């Protein structure tokens, strides 16, 4: 309900980079400035979450997992 919010973010701007045709190289990169969408309160909490869970995240979702179910599944969220 913290490392929560931030990865519900992150799911949600990965897909959109994903219905946007990104590759998967693209999305890689784009992870350092997704943490810069959000207030300095919440920053170094979405960096950590980038760093240990970004790439799974990522690679959760290329499965097609539902969006919904990544956060759970990481145990970051529920």
């Amino acid at each position: 309900d913290v490392y929560c919010e931030v990865c519900e973010f992150l799911v949600k701007e990965v897909t959109k980079l994903i219905d946007n045709n990104k590759t998967e190289k693209e999305i890689l990169d784009a992870f350092d400035k997704m943490c810069s969408k959000l207030p300095k309160s919440l920053s170094e909490e979405c960096q950590e979450v980038v760093d240990t869970y970004g790439s799974s995240i990522l690679s959760i979702l290329l499965e097609e997992v539902s969006p919904e179910l990544v956060c759970s599944m990481l145990h970051l969220c529920s």
